[PDB]
């Protein structure tokens, strides 16, 4: 009864779908670092040099491409020197944005950078422009990357790291329109131009610089930043949260009806319009697309769970959140020439997390499983997938009934992702494949019995992928019986 | 010499109570300047000048007696170059700095954060802290606020504790830059608004107290400054500062504080009255962006500025304080109280030994100025209720200058009594003032008068009460009328039963 | 065949030709400081307290009027505190612009300032605006100049200097349009206004403040800086390099034909148009001419010599460079009412140097000899000299065949400088002198047998001044037989 037709053009390959679209984001916020990543060398939670083993293994298994640290709003007040040297001598600071709680600085530059090397991931460092003078980020970059025998390099060596680390991405201010200094873009562009000057790449590696970009539909911000500074940036950040009910976040993460379901998906899909319009502005100043659009905060933002400190942003992660992730990956992959990095907010225990921990307990969220399903998209080639779908309507809201994307992976196999956004109606999908003879199709499905299903320590697999039985090939057509509220990932052979 | 007596008629509407006249209109201002801090307030624990923890006792008692509501510190121009860490920790380890604006003399930093904040607690007054925006990065004021107010066991809070203060202090007002159009960085307002927006971001209130933020506002009639600061930043400020000095003869200040004729008298009063026009016009601009009046207009520098006294360091701004200065203060209090919905803070420049001071000291000697006595007379205005007082007054004219012959204001005080202030601006003519009182049955009136035999009279160590308030016998009640025989060059404060 | 007629008006004296037009510029760059000036107390190169003796003597002999230090691009990242205190405790920094090499900071504030006193020259200090807060330059000025017992003054005393030094000129940012923070002028004007506020003169001496001005023909920069900030500056800097072939610098400093000769002189003469047009803008906002135009970078910029580190800007210095210097001195002296300071880039071993060193070897360049010839111009009086000259043409380029200038010196004598720009043709110059009875004339000539002649350690006097015998007086006329490619300086009795 819901019928979806489409075309896959394997013969019209497009741009690389960057692995950096699967970036993570670990702010010093709530238990995102302390408990979520760092437990300390003396913890009875099994750990490697203080990093909990369960989280390390889980993040390695989805091949995290980069982690942005330490913020976020925290980064615009962070002083990197507070986080180096003997732990006993590091100052206790106040985390002003996120509960006004004490920050021990036990997890600092060496602990984060060595964590990235343990995962085999890239570091995306967020520098302080709002409350520091430019010399702070200049010295931080030298400390981390200098191969010479300068005082800062020698101080890194004294602190136990002989060789430079790689710092491939460096954010030059975070949310400058808000928590980073309430700046008009005219002022922020001047500040960016100045502060970026003093972050210099040594001969031995290139540090790419990400300029502070718009929130939501702030097109004026993009216009000015690009007009004034496009020659001085390697990327421009944009931020868009999916916030059912609007700001401030009051929607339940655990308990919701179909109206809240469709509203959430409707809001998340706005990402496509935002990327389109911000990209078009970037094209006016940067037609060769040298500057990446960097979506370095996205995801859902709900009411805090009952009983939790609201400054710690703890929320559950349901099937709804899985669909949010699949729809955003689809959208990013459709804009792959310009959108070359993204970072979901946030990695562990905060906002739309991969993982929830509580002492030695750990659970993988439905969102984690979507990152796992879409692993073949990492550094794949975009393929055009054009779907002819009816709308799913509930009350005064409508969204596409089915959404999807496709790639040719580095192993040479074609993958098709499909999502059925309808809370109760299945769909029959028929995709005509051009440019590749088919014999077979294998797949996995992520769904659950109810839209509001989430994983817990006691029921860790309520939402988890299983083998999918509803895909078949006939002639040049892939036919899919796609259940309500589900995501499938199909591999053609 | 002689001038004929004048008639003034007026109406007092006790039945039309208006806005609260904030006690913060009586704010003081103690910059690190000349002997305003060193000698004027701080003598050190080992001084032979009688002192409590290094604060001279005589000044403490005098300031307590006028119920100082807040003190702004440490500037002024000094604040835009001050580094708060220079003023904390063991005194011998604090650096000696240079007071660049005010004589280029050494600043010992012996009077720093702890000494000022503990002084405010000794007086029972509020701290109005002036933060450095001009020559510091924003992290300095951010850390300063944490040091002073954090209740947690952060390193900065523990440093405050190490330096002898366990509990946080209260920091109810925080200035985010001082005179940014001038000594704070010669900024165009368009740039200052961006800088203010940025620096204010990082001054955060802990959960335990609210720190109000005062934005750097206009000098004199710089309406463009108010327009841009309000247009660009009104949502980020609790107050906007304005500055207006009374400078007879204009800048640079060359008029004598001790010796003057009637032309200089009326010129000074004419110039001081311009405050009303400035407040009116700056308020109207603020109304366009902030019609609910959430942002206070903060007059945080006002008062007279004269030539320095002969033989003094001109960078120390030492001037005498005469009957003329008393009238300047009474006229300004009248004006502020007429604008009480918007003007909710003011700070006279400056508290001890500097500009229009409350107190002058010289070693163990201390004298209370005529201006001090006006703060004392107007104490009942603190947190009082404004009452409309309309006066129909002739002009006082001398040469090509004219001012109202009589000026005044009224309140209903928290003690429940109605008070009426009247000032006769005429250097030689007495006035008969007849006030029709509505909404209050009249039984009795008493009062005090501040005057002197000559306009150019001031207080000295040798003649400490040449200008000082005494019982006033020239008010009478009849029916619904208060009749006042108001001498030339005088201020009266009347209390109705 | 080439005949030039002129008129000298000794009876119409003009403005003072400031000695500061002969300023030098010593950036921390290559071997300009380390090797070129500072060898260290432990060096076998003969030295006085670490300053090499040969360079000290040579610079004293041309009466250097001021030296600008320490940059240049280096100055916008320099932290003065790194260069004071016990040498063992000073941090090693990175010279990011000029090879990414280590900077020991052994040559710091005391070493530079005591060097200026040894030479009897003035210090022109270049302050950090780009990457520092304003408190740094404020404290630096106090450290150097405070006569009080402030902590900064006491620290100078502890470091071995009891009395203040004189700091007569202070640059408030360097190249803010580029290496100093990539600032548009509207932002730079706001930054200058703010930072200059906090550089204060003590009662005991006046510190003049130089505002960051235009590169080349950036008239918009001059317009905005003067419109917004002329009341806060004692001088406005301008920069103009003579770069044959254009940016990036690829022309040989050693080997060139007549086309490259005339192209270089044509490019250097553009200085006159730039000064004219920048001066006219300054006149609109500063009609009294209170603000000096300060040419604090000029000179030739060539390809780096073979085998050298390209970040050290090492080039040779030929007869062509001598004529560049004489033409620039002529031009500056014609604009002496407004142009009151200039600094050639750079003093030793860098760009159009006075001196080249290599270990204990030292050579004086052709450019040095032009500074020597023009010594009588120091604090002289400008005299109007009108020359009617044919053009020198080679291919599609033309320049005046002869160029010159004249002064009445403080020694009471009139001096006339003439340059023959032609690579091969001599000129006959006839100057009618008004307002001075003529008795005799003598002079010196700087030339060489070939245009591409330069000085080396093996041939240190290939280009050096000798007595000139080709001037004679007849009636009221000075007649000069002026050789091809030559500079003469004539002294009238």
């Amino acid at each position: 009864e819901v019928k979806v037709n489409g075309t896959l053009r394997v013969d019209q390959p497009g741009a690389q779908v960057s692995r950096q679209l699967f970036g993570q984001f670990a702010e010093h916020l709530g238990t995102g670092i302390y408990g979520g990543v760092w437990v300390g060398e003396e913890s009875p939670i099994p750990n490697t040099h203080g990093y909990r083993n369960d989280v390390v293994a889980a993040l390695k298994a989805i091949a995290v491409p980069n982690i942005r640290w330490p913020g976020g709003c925290f980064a615009d007040e962070y002083h990197w020197r507070d986080g180096v040297g003997t732990p006993a001598k590091r100052p206790i600071r106040v985390n002003t944005h996120w509960g006004g709680v004490e920050e021990s600085n036990r997890f600092g530059t060496h602990e984060f950078m060595d964590f990235t090397e343990l995962l085999g991931t890239q570091a995306y460092i967020a520098g302080n422009v709002g409350d520091a003078a430019p010399e702070e980020i200049a010295q931080w970059a030298e400390y981390m990357t200098a191969p010479t025998r300068s005082s800062l390099a020698n101080e890194r060596r004294a602190n136990g790291r002989d060789a430079p680390w790689q710092v491939p991405y460096f954010g030059v201010g975070n949310e400058l329109w808000g928590c980073g200094g309430n700046m008009r873009v005219e002022y922020a562009a001047d500040v960016f131009r100045r502060y970026q000057t003093f972050v210099k790449s040594p001969a031995s590696q290139k540090i790419l610089k990400i300029a502070p970009g718009p929130s939501d539909d702030d097109y004026h911000w993009t216009e000015v930043m690009m007009r004034e500074a496009s020659k001085f940036m390697d990327g421009l950040s944009m931020h868009y949260y999916t916030i059912p009910g609007g700001w401030p976040p009051r929607a339940s993460s655990t308990t919701f009806d179909e109206a809240a379901w469709i509203q959430t998906l409707s809001r998340t899909l706005v990402m496509d319009e935002l990327i389109t319009k911000h990209s078009a502005i970037m094209d006016k100043y940067d037609p060769a697309k040298k500057v990446a659009l960097v979506v370095d905060e996205w995801g859902t933002w709900y009411a805090p769970l009952p009983g939790t400190n609201p400054g710690f942003l703890q929320q559950q992660n349901s099937l709804r959140d899985a669909l949010v992730a699949s729809l955003n990956f689809d959208i990013f992959s459709q804009h792959a020439e310009r959108v070359r990095m993204a970072n979901i907010a946030q990695m562990v225990n905060v906002l739309q997390a991969m993982i929830l921990t509580d002492g030695d307990k750990m659970v993988l969220t439905p969102t984690y499983h979507v990152f796992a399903l879409y692993k073949p998209y990492q550094d794949a080639t975009h393929l055009p997938l054009q779907l002819q779908t009816p709308q799913y309507r509930h009350g005064d809201t409508q969204v596409p009934a089915v959404h999807g994307s496709a790639v040719k992976a580095k192993d040479g196999h074609v993958y098709i992702a499909l999502t059925n956004l309808d809370a109760s109606a299945s769909a029959t999908v028929s995709v005509q494949v051009e440019g590749l003879p088919l014999r077979a199709v294998e797949g996995q499905i992520l769904t659950a019995p109810a839209i509001a299903t989430y994983n817990t320590y006691a029921q860790p697999q309520a939402v988890a992928p299983v083998a999918f039985k509803g895909a078949r090939v006939q002639g040049k057509t892939v036919n899919v019986a796609l259940p309500a509220h589900s995501i499938v990932m199909l591999k053609l052979q």
